[PDB]
C-alpha cells in the first residue's frame, strides 16, 4: 500500500529465505524456474551469501562447483542438476560429457567459461568464519586444504590456456563467457558470426520470460548457438579453437576482474602458509592482467576497451564494462580520475532520469542503450555489489558506501530480480535471483 | 570471539533460513531430529514466523494442520511426515488409524490434542496481509473462506467435548495436551497413574538428547505410554474418557488461552463478516472460560490453580502457568496488581540470579525448581512470545516490550533452542527449533 | 539527492540536537522563533523526548512548569521566558502577573488552560528511569514525591472549576485552550464572537510564517484577542468567567484526554503509594469523564461531538476530535467498530489521495477541508503520536504500530514541522518544532 | 537493570545531546569540567561528529579554530574560552598573548601545536555536504574558498619549521603537542628534563579527575610545566627553541597523521580546483613524511620508533604509536605484513584478557603497562576511530570494520568516557568527552 517496501530485518530474512529455497542439497538455483541449474558465477555469490548463514554450507556451495572444474583447470560455466528439465541448452546440446576429454566424471557441465569471482567468495568466507569461533574455522581452512590447489588450477588454466601470448587478457570464444549475454560490447564481434546449418532447437528462456523486451532475440540465439557447434567440432579442444571460432574476443571486464581475483587469492595464499611458488604466481599474474586492463584505456578518460582478436580491433563501446580499470587499479592518477569523473557524470550514475545512484550495464546517452534489454541498459544489483566492494578494497570508502545504500534501497521492493528497468526501477528477468539475496545478505551484514 | 551474538539482520536471516530448512513442504518440522513431524502448537508459531516471509506459506502450514483435523474437530498434536522415524511414540504406537472412527483419511496423527493458538496465528497472517497489498490480502482471505469452519469446528469441540460440565475450564486427559509434558503442574496427577501390563518400548528422544538432565525419566514415560493404552483400550472415544482415564485433569493455561483464541476469533469473524451465529458463540465461549480461569485463582495473589478432576482437588504449583488471568484478564483490579507483583518479583521474572528478566518456566524458588529439566525450571522463548503478545493485547505496551527485548537477547545468540538454563543462558534440548525462529522473526519484525 | 531522508540513527541524533538547541536552560522553547517561550502539551511532549537523554533534565522540564502553576491548580498554556520578545500576544497584553489574583509569583504566565497529557509524560519518565537503575529511579521518584500533590490540584481544577455541573466534560472560554486554535470545531462558537473596541495590535506569528494560507487570517485573530479583553474585565477570577465569556464550549477531545490522563495518574498513584483518597477520586474522575464523552457520540458512527454551552447545541464537524471516544474508551462494542471504520476509511485515514496512512486534522472531504491552514487539515505529528500511545494502550498494538510506522516515514525528512500537507507531504509552519522531535525520539526507541 | 547498554538509536540520540551540550557558542569544550575550553585535535573530532547533525555548524567549529591560528601558520593546541577558568595552566601561564609574537589578536591561546587530523575533518564534512544537496554544498564550498589558505599555511609551518631538515618527521617541543601526554614513548626524553626554579603553581586537572591512577604525577606534572617556562624564555620564537628547548622529539605518529593529512588535503584540492603549486607541495609532503616514518621502523617487525634529537637515539617503545606506518603507508609487502601481525596478536589486539579487540595505548605485555594509567595502557576510542578511518582508506575494510564494531560495542554504555579500563571496561577520566561522542555519531551513521 503506501510503501511496499521492508525493512532491514523483514529483507534479511527473505533473502535467506530465498537463498534456502533455491538450495537443492548441495548446488543452489541460480533461479527457480530461468535457471534452475548451479552457474559459475552465482554460485560464488550464492556461497557470499550463504557465509553468514552457514560457513559450513557456504563450502559445500563451492566444493560442489569445483567437482565439476575440467580436467585441465577450466571452471564450466553451468553445471547441470541431474534430471532437471527447461533450460535450453541442456547437456544433450553440449555433449561434453561425450566429446570433451577433459569434462569431469559424474556431473554434466556446459563446455564454456565464466568471470574468475570465487577468489572473491573464498576470502568472504574466511572472513565470516574468523568471527564465528575455532570450529568454523576449522571448516573454512579445511576447505582451504582440500581445494587450494584446484583454485590454483583454475587461475592457472586461465593465464595459460586463455592469455597463450601473455597479452594480460583473457581471450573469450562465446559472448556467455563474459557473463554479459547480449551486451552491446560483442555486437560487431557477433556480427561475423555467420551460422551454417545449425541443428533445429526451441528456446526454453522466452517460455519462461516472455515479455520478449527483456531477453536477446532469436537472432542472437541462433549465434550463440552455432559457437557451440564450432567448439563441439573440435570437442572442445584448447589447442584447437583458435584456428576455428568466429568468435574470439578479449574481455576487459573479465581481465580486471582476474587480476583482483589473483591478488585476493594470493593473499589467502600468504595469510594460510600455501606453496611459496603459487603465491609468486599468483601475484605475477594480478600484475600482468592489471597492466594487460590498463593498455586497453582510452588516453583522455581511461576507458578501457575490449578487442576483437579476428578483427584485430578495439571495441569501444559506452557500457559498464569501460570500467574495468577501478576494479584493479594501475591507471596513472589523472587518467583515474577522468574515469571516475565518467562514472559519476551525466553518462552513468549522475544520469538526470535514473531512480537510483547506481551504474547502468549500457550508458542512457548511448544509442544502444535499451531500458529494459538484459545487458544493454538495465541496473543490475551483482554488478553494483562488485563495484562496491572492489571499491573498498581501492580504500574508497565512501563511494564504496553510497553504492551499497542505493543497491539496499532498489532491493528492498523484494522481488530479488536480476535486473531492473534503470529508470521507473520496474524489476525485470526472473524475480528470486539467487545471486541478488546474496548481495543483499552480504550488504545487510 | 569476543561477543559470539549476532547483529538483527543476521540473526533474521538465520531465523528464516532454519524454518526454511525445516520445511518438507507442505509442513514444517518442529525440529530437525528430535521431533521430525508436524506438532500442532508449533505448526502456528510457524505459520507466524513464515507470515513476514510468505503468506501463501504461512496459509499453506495452517492448511496442512487442519487437513488432519478429526471428524469431532479435534485438532491432533501431531501430523506425522510420510514416511519418516526417528520419533517414539510413533503412528503405530497411536494406532489411531486403525482404532479411531473420527481420525482423518490420508493423514497419520496421534490421538491427543494440544492448546489452542491457532487463532492468534490466523490475527498476524491477516495483519501480515492487509500491509501487502490485493493480491495477498486475496490469499489470507481465501484461507479464511475455506478453513472458518474449521477452525469454529475445532473450538466448539474444545468447548463443548472437553468442557461438558459447562465450567469454562479444558480438561486434559494426558499431560502431553498441557504442552508442558514434566511440568510440576501434573506431578500428583501422574503419582495416581498406575501401568498395568505395558507394551515394551524404547525411547527415541534421548537418543538425540543425550544429556539425561534435559528430558523426562524412564518412570515418567512409562506413566505418558500408559496413559495412551487406556486411551486405545476405548478406540479413542470422546464418551468413554471420563470412566476409564487414570489422568483428568483441568489445565488453567490451556483454558486461559483458548479464552484468548476465542475472542480473537470472534473479532476476524466481525472483520470478516462471517456467520453472526459463529460470532456469538465465540464472544459467549471467550467469557466462559475467562470466568472459569478466575474461578480458580488464589484469593490473596490472583495464582490460578490447576483442579485435579479425579481427586477432586487444586493443584497449588509454582509454574509460569499461575500467571494464566493474566493472558484472559478477569481479575479484580487490587488482584491483578498483585498477581503482576508476583510475575516481576523475586520468585520469577525478578529472581536476583537469572540471565535475563524472563518467565522461568518453575519458580527458581521453588523445592520443584531444575534448572535444566525441561518444564521444571529453564526459560522457553514460547511462552516469552505468549506472554509478550498477549500482555500488548492487554495494552501493557512497557511489559510487552521489556519481554520482547529480553527473548531478543536471549536469542541472540543463533541457536535458536526450545529452552535456556535460566542461570547461565546456556541452550538447552533441541537446537533449531522451528518455533523459536518463528518467535524470533516475529519479534524483529 | 536521490534520497533526502535520514537513517534512524542519523533522525534520533538530529531530534536529540534540536531539542538540546531549543533549551534555554530549565525550560525548552516550542519553537526558535515562533513560539521561543515554553507552552503546557508542548513541555509535556518536551520532557517525552528528555527522558531517553535525560531522565533528570526531563523532570527539570515539568519541574519548571509546575513552578508556574496558578494558585488555583490551573496549569496556564503559557510560560513566558524572561526578556525574550517576538510572539504576540505577550505578557503585557494578557496582563495576568496585574490583575489575576491566582496567577504565580516570579513566573510571567498566559491566563488560560490548555489539555492535560502531563500525567502521560509523567508514566513515559517513570517507566525510562525504571530501565536506568537505582539513582535514576530516586530521580523520578523524588520528582513524584515533589509534585504529586500539584498535578493533583491541576487535575482538581479541571474536574471543578471547568466541569462545575458535573457533566464530565471540560468547558473552554478560548480556543487557544483546546490546542487546536483555528479548527472548524469552533467556527460556529467563533461566530457568535463580536468584538467591542479592541485595542489595536500587531501580530508577529505571520512575521516569521509569513504565507498566509498557513496561518490564521486577520478576522479570526480579532475575535481571539477579544476574548482576553472579556476575561482582563474580570480579572481572571473563575466565579465570574461563566457571566461574561462570549466563547463558552465543551470540548469532547480535551475531555478525553483529561479522562485517560486521570487513570494513568491514578495508576502512578497506586503503584507508588499515593493516598488512598486520591486515587480514589482519580478513578471517579477518569469514569467521569469517559461517560461524559460517550453522552456526545453519534449513535451510528461513535463519532463524538463538541458542545456549544452558550447556543446550547451539539457542534457536528469533520475533524480528529470526532475520535475522542477511541482514546478514553467507552463505548459500546458496536459503536466503536463503527468508529475505527470511520478513521480507516477513506474520510481520514483511508483517503486514496493521502500521501502516508495518517490522521488528517480535518476529513479532507470536508466542506472546510483546506490541506495548508494549520488544523483546518493538515498532519501533526503531535497527534499521531497521541493516538499511536493510546491505542498501544487500548491493545490495539498492531494500530499503534502503524502509525508510528507512518510518523517515521514522515518525520524521516529531518524538517520537524508542527504539521504537513496531507498530499504532498510538504513540511509547513515552523521547522525545528520541539515536540516533533520528542515524537520522533519517543517512536524511535 | 540486566542490561545497561543503550540502542544504536539512544546511542546517538544521547551523543548529539551531548555535542549540543558542550557547544559554547561558536566552540565546543572538549570536556565539560576537566576540559572546559577548544583543544585542537579534539575539535577536528568535534566537526566530524557535527557533520551529520549540521555541516552550518561543523564548519563553524573549524572557523572558530583557524580564527586562532598563528600569524606562522601553527594551530594552538588550545584555544581559550574567554571567561572561564578551572583548567591550569591556563592563559596567564601561558602569556603567549603578551611574549609571542606570532600570537593571535583577540583569542587567547596556548603555544604549542597538536596532530593535523583538521583535513580528516574536512573530508566528512564534504561527504556529508556532498549526500545534502546545493545548499549544503554551497556551504562546505564557501568553507574552503575563505580557509583553503589557512589550511595550507597550517601544513606549510609544519613541514617548514617542524622538519627544518627535510628529514620527514615532525619535532615537538612537548609531550603534550604529541596528544599522548604521558606516554611510555616520551618518558627517557622526559628523565633528561631538569627543572630550574619552577614558578609555584596547583593543579587543576586532579581537583576534577580525583583517582591519583587515572591522571599523570606532580614530578610529570614539574617537567611539563618548565618546558613552558623554557618556551616563555624566547618568547615562543621559532628559530631559537632549538638552542633552548630540554626535549626535542621526532614523533613517528604525529609525522603518519601529518602524510595522511597531506594527502587527503592534496585530493580535495584537486577535487576542487585550488592552485596547482599547492597541490603539488601537499604531494610532496605526504611522500616525504610517509618516507620518513618508514625510515624509523624495525626491519624485522615494522614497528615505528620515535627519535630524541638531544641525545640522538631511537625512543623504542611498546605503544599504539608503533603503528604509525600503517595509516601513512610505504613500507615494504614483507614488513607491514609482519606488524599487522604484531597488531592482532597477543601483545596488542589479540591479548587475551582484552575486553574488547581494540588497540591499548601501551602493550598489557610492557612493563611500562598501567591498566588505569591514561596513555600508559587504556583503551582510546579516539585511536579506535582513527585507526579504523585510516585502515579503511588503505582498502582494509575488514579489518575498519572490526574495530568500528568493537568500539561501538564499548561506547554503548553511554558514558562518553575518554579512556577505558582495557580488561574491565571501565569508563576512566572524564566522562562526556566531545570526541568520543563525535566518533559514535561518525561510526553510527
Ligand atoms: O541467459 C542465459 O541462458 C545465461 C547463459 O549463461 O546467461 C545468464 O544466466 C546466468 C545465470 O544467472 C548469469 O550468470 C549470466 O550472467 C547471464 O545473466
Ligand atoms: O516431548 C515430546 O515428545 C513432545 C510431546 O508432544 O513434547 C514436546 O514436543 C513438542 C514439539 O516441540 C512441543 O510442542 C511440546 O510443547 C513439548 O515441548
Ligand atoms: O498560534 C499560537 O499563537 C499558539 C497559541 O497557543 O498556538 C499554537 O502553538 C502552541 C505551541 O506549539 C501549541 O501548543 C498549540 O497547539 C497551537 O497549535
Ligand atoms: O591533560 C591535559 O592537560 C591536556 C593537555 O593538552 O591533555 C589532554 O586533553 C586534550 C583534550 O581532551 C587532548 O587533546 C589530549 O589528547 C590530551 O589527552
Amino acid at each position: 500500500p503506501h510503501d511496499p517496501s521492508f525493512t532491514p530485518t523483514q529483507l534479511a530474512a527473505r533473502a535467506a529465505y530465498l537463498l534456502r529455497g533455491n538450495d537443492l542439497g548441495t548446488m543452489t538455483t541460480a533461479a527457480p524456474l530461468l535457471y534452475p541449474h548451479m552457474w559459475s558465477w552465482d554460485a560464488a555469490f550464492v556461497a557470499i551469501g550463504l557465509a553468514p548463514l552457514s560457513v559450513e554450507r557456504a563450502v559445500v556451495e563451492l566444493d560442489t562447483l569445483l567437482s565439476a572444474q575440467w580436467r585441465n583447470g577450466m571452471i564450466p560455466h553451468i553445471v547441470f542438476a541431474n534430471g532437471v528439465d527447461g533450460y535450453f541448452p541442456g547437456p544433450a546440446r553440449w555433449a561434453t560429457a561425450t566429446l570433451a576429454d577433459n569434462a569431469p566424471r559424474n556431473r554434466l557441465t556446459s563446455g564454456i567459461t565464466q568471470p574468475p569471482v570465487h577468489a572473491i567468495a573464498v576470502q568472504r568466507i574466511l572472513e565470516h568464519a574468523r568471527t564465528r569461533g575455532r570450529s568454523t574455522r576449522a571448516v573454512a581452512e579445511a576447505f582451504l586444504d582440500r581445494r587450494w590447489g584446484d583454485l590454483m588450477r583454475w587461475h592457472r588454466w586461465l593465464a595459460e590456456c586463455r592469455d597463450r601470448n601473455e597479452r594480460g587478457r583473457i581471450t573469450l570464444y562465446h559472448g556467455w563467457e563474459s557473463g554479459m549475454d547480449n551486451s552491446p560490447r560483442w555486437d560487431s564481434a557477433y556480427a561475423n558470426v555467420v551460422p551454417g546449418k545449425l541443428p533445429e532447437y526451441q528456446r526454453a528462456d522466452n517460455v519462461i520470460i516472455t515479455d520478449p523486451s527483456q531477453r536477446p532475440s532469436d537472432g542472437e540465439y541462433d549465434r550463440y548457438l552455432w559457437l557451440l557447434e564450432e567448439m563441439k567440432a573440435v570437442r572442445y579442444d584448447d589447442e584447437r579453437l583458435p584456428s576455428v571460432m568466429s568468435f574470439q574476443v578479449e574481455d576487459v571486464f573479465f581481465s580486471a576482474i582476474f587480476s583482483v581475483a589473483c591478488q585476493v587469492l594470493a593473499e589467502i595464499g600468504e595469510d594460510y602458509k600455501r606453496p611459496h611458488a603459487d603465491v609468486k604466481d599468483l601475484y605475477l599474474w594480478a600484475e600482468r592482467f592489471r597492466a594487460g586492463v590498463v593498455e586497453t584505456t582510452d588516453q583522455r578518460t581511461g576507458a578501457a576497451r575490449d578487442f576483437d582478436v579476428l578483427a584485430e580491433k578495439w571495441l569501444v563501446t559506452e557500457t559498464a564494462a569501460q570500467f574495468a580499470p577501478l576494479l584493479c587499479g594501475g591507471l596513472p592518477h589523472d587518467r583515474e580520475r577522468a574515469l571516475l569523473k565518467l562514472l559519476e557524470g551525466p553518462r552513468f550514475c549522475g544520469h538526470p532520469d535514473l531512480k537510483y545512484g547506481l551504474i547502468p550495464s549500457t550508458s542512457p546517452v548511448s544509442r544502444d542503450f535499451r531500458p529494459r534489454e538484459y545487458w544493454r541498459g538495465p541496473v543490475w544489483p551483482v554488478l553494483t555489489w562488485l563495484f562496491s566492494w572492489c571499491f573498498a578494497r581501492r580504500g574508497w570508502a565512501e563511494r564504496a558506501r553510497l553504492l551499497r545504500q542505493e543497491g539496499l534501497r532498489q532491493a528492498s521492493d523484494g522481488s530479488f530480480a536480476a535486473y531492473y528497468e534503470p529508470f521507473t526501477g520496474e524489476p525485470l528477468g526472473s524475480m528470486q535471483q539467487s545471486w541478488t539475496a546474496a548481495a543483499v545478505l552480504d550488504w545487510l551484514g
